[PDB]
């Protein structure tokens, strides 16, 4: 089972380029939401860890492993990091749900969200301001 994406300005999160962009005004790429494994491990407070995926999991979002994170989808499969086999930590987001919308912030870099920019057909990227011209809610529709 996977989720169709929107940020809450109604964007479409698809791929371009190997690259998550979000606009589409497209029904969206279909992306893998997968609960980590070992959740003790981490802050759950911040909401629920998960690791999110592309094209049936094959790719994987991280944040990365340099000093500043960006985001970038790399080809790991979600079942080796759900496995153990690679860790998981710079692919990982607490996903805190308001109900309508999630947000999805960095388990690797504490403060930095998952988010969209207000032009169309841009990268997803990530961000530490909130309540600004970055949009850090998102829309799940079911496939």
């Amino acid at each position: 089972l996977c989720f169709r994406m929107k940020d809450s300005a109604l964007k479409v999160l698809y791929l371009h380029n190997n690259q998550l962009l979000a606009g589409g005004l497209i029904k969206g790429e279909e992306i893998s939401v997968v609960p980590n494994r070992w959740p003790e491990a981490l802050e759950q407070g911040r909401g629920s860890p998960v690791i999110l995926g592309v094209q049936g999991g094959s790719q994987c979002l991280s944040c990365g492993v340099g000093q500043e994170p960006t985001l970038t989808l790399e080809p790991v499969n979600i079942m080796e990091l759900y496995l153990g086999a690679k860790e998981s930590k710079s692919f990982t987001f607490y996903r805190a749900d308001a109900g309508l919308t999630s947000s999805f912030e960095s388990a690797a870099y504490p403060g930095w969200f998952l988010c969209t920019v207000p032009e169309a057909d841009q990268p997803v990227r990530l961000t530490q301001e909130l309540g600004k011209s970055y949009n850090t809610d998102f829309y799940f529709q079911q496939c």
